[PDB]
C-alpha cells in the first residue's frame, strides 16, 4: 500500500506514535517519506546481507527474521514479511522498540540526514488530525 501523507499521519497517531519517546508526529512521517516513500512494500538489500523492510525500513540484522541473514537477531519477534503489510501495526510496534533502545530516531539514517533539525511539523501541516 502506498499511503497518502495525511493518511499515514492519522494512522501513526492512532497507533500511539505522536510524541512517542518525545518525537512529534512530524518526525515519523518525515522518516517514512524518506525511508520508503510511504510504500509499505519497500525492500532494500544492504552490503552486509541484511535487508530493510517496510514503511520504516526496519533491518533484518536485529529486528525481524527473513531466514536469510545469518547470525542475526529477531528482537521484534516477527517475520520481516509482516512489516510489508498494508496494516502498519507490526511496523509501529517494532519501531517503538527500536526508538526506545538508546539512540532514539538516529537509528533511521534518512531521519538523521533529512529530517533531524528541520521543520518536521511541515509533514503534518494541513492534515485533519
Ligand atoms: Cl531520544
Ligand atoms: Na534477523
Amino acid at each position: 500500500k502506498v499511503f497518502g501523507r495525511c493518511e499515514l499521519a492519522a494512522a501513526m497517531k492512532r497507533h500511539g506514535l505522536d510524541n512517542y519517546r518525545g518525537y512529534s508526529l512530524g518526525n515519523w512521517v518525515c522518516a517514512a517519506k524518506f525511508e520508503s516513500n510511504f510504500n509499505t512494500q519497500a525492500t532494500n538489500r544492504n552490503t552486509d546481507g541484511s535487508t530493510d523492510y517496510g514503511i520504516l525500513q526496519i533491518n533484518s540484522r536485529w529486528w525481524c527474521n527473513d531466514g536469510r541473514t545469518p547470525g542475526s537477531r529477531n528482537l521484534c519477534n516477527i517475520p520481516c514479511s509482516a512489516l510489508l503489510s498494508s496494516d502498519i501495526t507490526a511496523s509501529v510496534n517494532c519501531a517503538k522498540k527500536i526508538v526506545s533502545d538508546g539512540n532514539g530516531m538516529n537509528a533511521w539514517v534518512a531521519w538523521r540526514n533529512r529530517c533531524k533539525g528541520t521543520d518536521v511539523q511541515a509533514w503534518i501541516r494541513g492534515c485533519r488530525l
